[PDB]
Parts: structure tokens; sequence; C-alpha cells
């Protein structure tokens, strides 16, 4: 158990620069206009750095980089490529504190947070696709006995990746890992909520990659980030973020006919059936942690479970034991390691979750725990802290239909299966589910049944690597996390050669 | 050598009904407003049938079909989908002379190619994708000793697909042996150019398949078509034809959050290296037909082999050769198996290219062969027919550059190795190349070198089943003709199941 020191105050782990860069061409440059804005920890509302308030000249100056590294990096070999990558994870884990205080400052997430799952992960990420590099094939099969399709795996080039703000460094990793294993170079865009990590990180791995295989660009999302999405200069477009932007990702990759990728949040259920008060007491204290888990990263999760759809049969027993857990979490300083939920990541975040809270009494949601802002001690009472907060409702509401991204979880209830499933579908999303049951058959009809790219199974929030993600319905298109990626960053290219010498007879 | 007597006369294979219906539900419907289009043959310019002017109501109409069969077609075995498919191969080769006189009746294109490429590989392509179903596995992974993460392949549910004229029959085969192998209900839009083939076809097949699994509409691209398209009601949206219609489709696409693939065309090249000349006689024979291979399908062809790149070291010697084969095209009745280039597919058509060679005049291309309509015989004269047609001239004029789609090739020269990859390179489009040098070290370094989604290698125009095709570029996104598409038509189900009874120890 211990508290980190405020990045540059006697003690801390880190200083940070007044002023960054953009990082281009294996270097740190200023912006094209000069033109910088001022990043905030939301730990205390502080500010912290000066970054680049990039514009279309920017961007270009950074395609203008990585096309041309393009070729030569492409060409490195795969066993390169490869060892380059579990460098950046060796560099990302000989820094782990570090990192992990950087961004919990930059972010606001309980640090315990980033010890133990973002940096890691991030680790992780990158030994995985370099070992997925190690291992794929394209493929050789003969037509007839003097023809055959060979395909091989190509780099697309250059690619644009557009990552949010809720796991600024774990994102870099998702989009970068598979991205660079792929032979591709990268124009990356973090989201101007969260700059400062992903620059502690090139200054750490910066000279393992050669100039111009990866570029990031800090700067607002309708600036640097919409000359990236509209740009004629990339052959591939991935983004994480909100429906609305990300539809709009989609139409420019539309007008440019060029390949995306998309994962947009959603309206996740965590569905826990009657026979789980029948099991052994840890495995219904699993189930219940499995709820309490939607406040993890302040519910700015993507599958955030958001919804539980509790079997009435075992309401009133189940939650009993829900709500010793929620009134358990501890609140405070984010880099105090007992912290269990930290601040959110925006002022303009902390404005829309306290607006559907208010959107939540005004149709009828009833508050079991939680509902007001968080009011702490000491610098802390500038920062954006929210109680975690658990609602009963019925999924018609609007605070069971969209997704808020904060703390916050609609409970209600199901008859019978027929009904769990029939609530669980009803959303326009489709990213994830829980599903708590120790019947075999139950188990896996309902994960079939459920429309959702993940179903954790009596487990919730593990993200490991070798395990797809992404959205069914609105939720999105691709998926990340998983060997399956390398196909989003790659091209195919069928060489299909024949080997006899005569004419086929047509002309 | 044989002449097929034009149907509905003494002797013929097949008489057509004078008015066709909808595909809906299992059986032939009226358009819900009742009004209809007349389709007249390109052979003779003799009309053959009316079929329906579809409305949004029709496209509707066949999606409520189409969502009350996908539970039980997605929930029907692989076995039994696969010998589905294997039944529906088996009815199309036993229909072979009646299909491939239909597809010439409707489209224009010589029988011999019909007979020959279009039905038998329509039939290969359902027995291949019923294999590829048969031996599809998703995936199971310890992710550690109390994690496991399944992957389970799922029907997308009900899928849209619009075809165009140019292989009427091999399209649908292309589009639909995928979608229903995969477990999808699929909702057709034919070319209102070319709606009898698959008429015919459903004739055929439909009693093998439940009703409302299969489902064809016929109508216009901007009324049918668009209503399909924009449709809130399909989960993914599949695409061959124009460019500015598919740039369109993609951002009907990114509005509705649903994965698309198009194929939009192409300007390939044909690269003829200074070698071939010191090869084989049959060799340097083979290289020439691979040119005039251009004019196969009357050039109707995505991947028509509209620029020819010929080392200027040996261009006289083999334009020689080449001549000799464009000289011995054979024109007339395209029911005679020794027409070797049959007629346009439509005036709309027809005059495009007219046009095409007249802007060719203009911009100082040299007419090398042909270059005029072609006058046929008889009935034949109120078809359409061009003269195989073939432009010397440079890259950079329209016709190097702008997608013709008739029986017109340009050519012009390079000098080395470099120059004939940058010539090749300098177009918007990406879907196919042909390349002919012994060498193996330069086909393998050009063939890597070419940005197009196949690169025929010492042969041209070879479209087995299991050679991945498709677009770099504008050319499109995804792969057909191959196993790997089956990912464009299924989900993928991550069940991510934790067989361990105890908390995280995080809440
Ligand atoms: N393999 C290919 O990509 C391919 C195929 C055929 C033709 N072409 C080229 O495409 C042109 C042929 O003319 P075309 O008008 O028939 O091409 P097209 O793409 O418009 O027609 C093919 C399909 O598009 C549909 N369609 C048209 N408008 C639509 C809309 N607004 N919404 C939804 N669907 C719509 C239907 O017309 C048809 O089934 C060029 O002349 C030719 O060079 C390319
Ligand atoms: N994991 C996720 O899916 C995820 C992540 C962040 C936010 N969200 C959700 O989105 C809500 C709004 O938060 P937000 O405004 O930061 O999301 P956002 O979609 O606006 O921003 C995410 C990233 O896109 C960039 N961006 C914004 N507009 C752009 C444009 N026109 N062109 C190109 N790039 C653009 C941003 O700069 C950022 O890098 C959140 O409350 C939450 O519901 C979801
Ligand atoms: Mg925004
Ligand atoms: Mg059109």
């Amino acid at each position: 158990s211990m508290i980190y020191a405020a990045p540059g105050t006697p003690g801390a782990v880190v200083t940070f620069k007044p002023r960054y860069g953009n990082y281009i061409g294996g270097e740190f440059v200023p912006p094209v206009k000069g033109q910088y804005f001022t990043n905030t920890s939301p730990v205390n509302g502080q500010p912290i750095a000066e970054f680049p308030r990039s514009t279309a000249e920017d961007i270009d100056k950074a395609l203008d980089a990585a096309h041309a590294a393009a070729e030569a990096w492409g060409r490195t070999s795969v066993q390169e490529r490869s060892n380059i990558l579990l460098k950046i994870a060796d560099r990302i884990e000989q820094n782990l504190e570090l990192l992990a205080v950087t961004e919990t400052w930059d972010n606001g997430k309980a640090v315990r947070e980033t010890l133990n799952a973002d940096i890691p992960l991030a680790a992780d990420h990158f030994r995985y696709f370099a070992g997925c590099i190690r291992a794929q094939e394209g493929s050789a099969a003969e037509i007839n006995d003097s023809t055959v399709a060979y395909h091989i795996h190509e780099p697309l080039g250059v690619v644009g990746q557009i990552i949010p703000w809720n796991f600024p460094l774990l994102m870099a990793a998702w989009k970068l890992a598979p991205a660079l294993a792929a032979g591709n170079c990268v124009v990356l865009k973090p989201a101007e909520q969260t700059p400062l990590g992903i620059c502690v990180l090139l200054e750490l791995i910066g000279d393992l990659l050669p100039p111009g295989v990866l570029n990031v660009v800090q700067g607002f999302g309708r600036e640097a980030g919409e000359a990236l999405a509209t740009s004629k200069r990339i052959a591939k477009i991935a983004f994480t973020g909100s429906t609305p932007v990300g539809s709009h990702i989609l139409k420019c990759a539309a007008e440019n006919i060029i390949p995306s990728t998309v994962e947009l949040g959603g309206k996740s259920p965590n569905i826990y059936f009657e026979d789980i008060m029948q099991a052994e007491p840890a495995f219904i204290e699993k189930a219940a942690e499995g709820l309490v888990l939607a406040f993890f990263n302040q519910g700015e999760v993507c599958t955030c479970p958001s919804r539980a759809l509790v079997q009435e049969s075992i309401y009133p027993a189940f939650m009993e034991e829900v709500l010793k857990k929620v009134r358990a979490i501890k609140r405070g300083d984010p880099l105090d390691t007992e912290t269990m939920v930290g601040a959110q990541a925006s002022q303009q975040q902390y404005e829309k979750i306290l607006s559907y809270l208010d959107i939540a009494q005004q149709e009828g949601a009833e508050l079991l725990a939680g509902g007001s802002v968080e009011k702490l001690e000491g610098n802390l009472a500038s920062g954006y802290y929210i109680q975690p907060t658990l609602l009963k409702g019925h999924n018609g509401m609007r605070v069971f239909q969209e997704e808020i991204f904060g703390p916050v979880v609609g409970v209600t209830t199901f008859k019978d299966e027929a009904e769990a499933l029939a609530i669980a579908n009803d959303t326009e999303y489709g990213l994830g589910a829980g599903l708590w049951t120790r019947d075999i058959n139950r188990a896996y009809r309902m994960g079939r049944g459920i429309k959702a790219g993940r179903v954790w199974t009596n487990c919730y929030h593990l993200y490991p690597a070798h395990a797809a993600f992404g959205g069914y319905k609105k939720s999105g298109v691709g998926r990340e996390t998983h060997k399956m990626m390398l196909d989003h960053y790659q091209q195919t290219k069928n060489l299909l050669v024949s080997y006899d010498i005569n004419p086929l007879g047509f002309f």
C-alpha cells in the first residue's frame, strides 16, 4: 500500500515538461502555425503542460515523413520488426510506475488500475503482436497441375489512427502494436484530453523505430483529427470513440474508398441467473464483484456493464451482496493505491454524467446508491469526482438506452431466460455482455443468443490479448486485441501463376 | 461447332415467359405498385419479357420474408447448408446449355463464354463454398489455467447484395454462395439490364432453399437498389459496379454502421518484358493471346487488361504476333459457338464506348486495329457490336486512365523494369495486373511491386475459386472468390469463459 507523490513535487517519480511537441520523423517538433493548448489534470483541475494545437499542415508534415519511411519499413524483415516490438514492451515494463503515474495524472483513473491493468496489458500487447507476426503465413495452393495461387500479406503502407482518452496508453498499444507489426507507418492522433502519456512513451521508445514510422500529432478532433480522417494520403483509418464521430469517420473512408475499422461504445448487459445463488459463497461474491466492476475506470469503458439484469427470484438476496460492495468503495487521491475509483477524465465528461443523473431522476429511475458529485478533501476539490451510482429502472428508460460513460449502472429484473435475452438484446449497441450461470446449457444458449462481440461468462472486464474484441450492430465494425486484426492492417496480394506455356484456345 | 436456336424459335433450348415477378418468400410475386419495365436482348434488340420496376415497398416485403426465415436458416447445420449448395451446383450443371443460352440472350456475350466459363464457374463456386463451410473452424485457446477464449462464427443474419450486368449469373454465384454458406438470408438486387438469368435460375433451384432465405427484387438502381442500400434492416451490404455508386454504397453503410464490401472496376495493366521473345514459340503465342484476351466478354470485365505495357525493345516483334490474333477474331451470331466476341450489354454501354473511341482520336491515340461499330447481318443489325480496338498512346491520356468497359486496349511502351512498375501503378485503380516474364526474380519483384489485388503471372483472365479477388486503392475493399470472404458474411462471437470461482480482488 503506497501513495505516489504528485508529479514535480518532492519524491515524485516524474516531472513533466512545460511544453510538448508533435513527434514527426524521429523528433519532437512544434506545430507549423505555432498554436498550443493547455492540458489539465482531472485529479485536481490544475494545468500540466502545453501541447500542439495542430492543423492540416502538421498532419501533412507527418504524412510526408510516414511516406518517406514506408517502403524500407514495409521491407524490414518480420524477425526485425518483431524484435523491435519486443524491445518496446521491455521499455514499457522497465518504466511501469512512471507511465502509470503519468496516466493517472493525465486521465484521472485510480493508479491501482494503471499499475495492474493499463501498463502491463500495454506491454503485453506488444509482445503478443510481436509473436503473432512471427507466426503469420500467407498461402500457396495448387489450383491445377500448372496453376498455383499464392497469397502474400503486404503492408497497407501509411495508416491513420485516432484514439480516445479513457485508456490513453492501452488504446495506443491496441492500435500501434498490430499496425507496426504488419509493417505500416502510422500517423496517430491522440485525444486532446490526454496528450501526455503518449509523449512520455515516445521519449522512452522513439529511438527503437526508424524516423517516420511512428508519428504522433496532437490536436483537436475537428482540426487535427478531421485533417487525418479526410486525408487522401492514408491507406486505412482506425478509430475508437463516439458513435457520431465514428459514423463520420466511416463516411470519410467511404469518400476515399479506404478500409476502416471503428469501435463505438456500448450499453452492455450483465445478466445474473438464479442458479448462481446455489453455487459456492466465493462464486456469489465473484458475481457481485462483477456487477460493481461497472465502476472500474469510473465507468469510462466502452464495455462498462451499465445494465444489470438480475433474475427476479434472486434480486433481494443478490442485491444485498452487491450493495455491500458498492458501499465499501474507497474514494480519495487517485495516486493512492488504496483508492478504488478515481476522477472522471474531463469537465465535459463530468458535466455529461451529471446531466444523465438528472435525466434519470426525471424519468423515474430510483437511486439505490450514489447519485451526486463526490466532494473530496484538499486539492482534489477542484477535480472531477462522481459517486458510484446504482439506479433501479426498466430497459425503456433513456439511462438504460444511452451510453453515459460514467460510474452509473441501471439495474432491472427479468422473469425467465427468454426475457433476459430479449432485454439483453433490446439495444442498438452490441459490444459486450456479462453472463452469470453455472448451467452449461444456459451458458452456451445465452452466449450464442446475445448479439455482442464479447460475452464474458462468469467473469467481467478481462481484456487479454488473443481474445477478439469488437462490435455487433452499432458498436462498430472490425476486431481488435487478436491476431485476426493483422488483416485489417495488411493487404492480400494474389500471385496467380501459370507454369503452362500453351495458349488457352480463346484468342 | 454448334448454333443455338434463338429462344422461342424451333429447336431452341428455352422459351421465356412474357412477364416475371420478384422472388420473395419462396414464390414469384408482382411488384406492390404494379409497375414493370421491359428487358430487351442486346443480341438483336428484340424484347424478352417484362420485369418489376420495384419500389421501396418490395424491398421491405423481401426484408420481411428474409427476417422471418433468418433464425432457423442460421441454425441449420453446416452439413445441411453445405448439401443444399451442392444440390444448387448440380442443378446448374444439369441445365448448363439452357442457362448459357439464357445468359447470352440477356447479356449479349458469345455463348462459348457462358458455356465454358460463366455457367461452369458458377456451378463450381457453389461446390467451393459448400466445401469451405464444411472445413471452417472457429477457435479455442487457453489464456490461463482457468480462462478460455472461444471464437464462434455466427451468421450476420439478413444481408443485401447488389450485382452488375456483365456476368449476371456468375456475379450471382460470387455473392450468393458464400452468403448462403455462412447461414445468412439474402435480398439480392440484380442489374436492370440483366434480370432474366437469375429468374430462370430461381425457377430451377428455388425449392432447394427455405422460403425467405433467398429473395430477388428486380428494378432500377435509383429506386429498388437505393431502397436496399439505405435499408436499416440489413446487417451487411455487398456491391459490385461503378465507382460513384460504390462510394455511395459505402456512405450508406457508414450511416448505418454496417460492414460493406465493394468491387469498383479497374484499369489493369498487362506488362510484357523483353525476355518472353527468347522463350518457346508456344509461350510467345500464349503471351499474345493474353493481350487479345482483353476482348473477352467484349471488354466488360472489371479486370479487363485495358492497358498493355510492352518493353520497347520487343514492341515491333511482339505486336506482329498480337495483330495476327486480333485479325482472327470471328464476329457473328453470339449463339454460334464460333463467335469469339459478342454484343455489348446495352445501348448506354455501347454509346459510352463509342464516346471513348472519339475521345481517343481527339487526344492523339493512334488506331492499330478496329475503332468503329461492327455492322452485322440480318437480325443482329439491331444489336450492339463494336470492333476489337487497339490504340497506341501514353499513360497520361484519358483513355489510358478512365475505365471504358468495352473491347478497347491502349498499348504503350517502357524502357526498363523501373519504368514498367511506375506506369503500371500510375492509376487510381488496383484490381488486377498481367505480368509476362520468365525470369523468376523479375516475376517476383514486379508481382510484389504492382499495387493490385491480383497479379496474373504468365497468364490472364483466370478466375478460379480459391484465389482471392479484390481491390487495392479505388478498386474497392474486401475479397471475393476465396474462403477468407466468409468473414465478410459472419460475425465473431468471443465467449471469454472463466472457470475460477474467486473474486478478482478489485471490488
Ligand atoms: N466489376 C465492376 O466493378 C463493374 C461492374 C459493372 C460495370 N462496371 C463499370 O460500371 C459502369 C456500368 O454502368 P452501371 O450504371 O450499370 O453500373 P452500376 O454499379 O450503377 O450497376 C450495377 C448495380 O448498381 C445498382 N445501383 C445503381 N444505383 C444504385 C443506387 N443509387 N443504390 C443502390 N444500388 C444502385 C444497380 O443498378 C446494379 O445492380 C460502367 O459503365 C462500367 O465501367 C464495373
Ligand atoms: N471506447 C469508446 O468507445 C469511447 C471512447 C471515448 C468516448 N466515448 C463515448 O463518446 C462520448 C463523447 O466523448 P468524446 O467527445 O471525447 O468522443 P469523440 O468521438 O468526440 O473523440 C474521440 C477521438 O476522436 C477525435 N475526433 C473528434 N471529432 C473528430 C472528427 N470530426 N474527426 C476526426 N476525429 C475526431 C477526438 O479528438 C478523439 O481523439 C463519451 O461520453 C462516450 O460516450 C467512447
Ligand atoms: Mg468530441
Ligand atoms: Mg449508374
